[PDB]
Formats: C-alpha cells, sequence, structure tokens
C-alpha cells in the first residue's frame, strides 16, 4: 500500500536520524559509485 | 563545503531517479533491518 511520496519520507526522517548513512550515501553518489551503491542495497533487501 | 541540506537533497533527487534504490532502502528500513544498512553502506564509501 505505502506510495512513493511515503516511502521517500520515510528514507528523508532515517537520513536525518542516522547522518553516517546521509554521509556514506552522498559520497558514494558525489563520487560516481551510485550504482554500485544500487546493486548492494537492492542484494540486501531481496535476500531478506 | 557541502551542508546537511544539499546532501540529502541529492540524495533525494537520486532516490527519485532510481525507484530500485528507493524500493530497497525502505524495504529494509521499515523491516527492522536499517542498522545493517547503516553498516554496509558506510563500510563501502570508507572503502572508496
Amino acid at each position: 500500500i505505502p506510495s512513493s511520496q511515503e516511502k521517500i519520507a520515510t528514507i528523508h526522517e532515517y537520513l536525518l536520524e542516522h547522518k553516517e548513512l546521509e554521509e556514506a550515501m552522498f559520497s558514494l553518489i558525489s563520487q560516481g559509485r551510485g550504482r554500485s551503491l544500487i546493486n548492494m542495497v537492492v542484494k540486501s533487501a531481496l535476500n531478506i
């Protein structure tokens, strides 16, 4: 049921509460490693 | 130099362009696996 806006808002709140995650994601994205970030997080979530 | 607001806004734009990442992060966070998400992304970013 949750919409994309609700998912984004939930992640936004999580990033604010966990600055390490925000800083690590920005570092990976801004340094051109976002594709490795996508692949790694998707694989982890699919193996729940 | 980039501020927290700029980092968050950069991630927001990235999530919108890559729905898989948004969906995988929400799935991990909402199912109580956010700590594993933090640890995995931080380690990857530190090994750049």
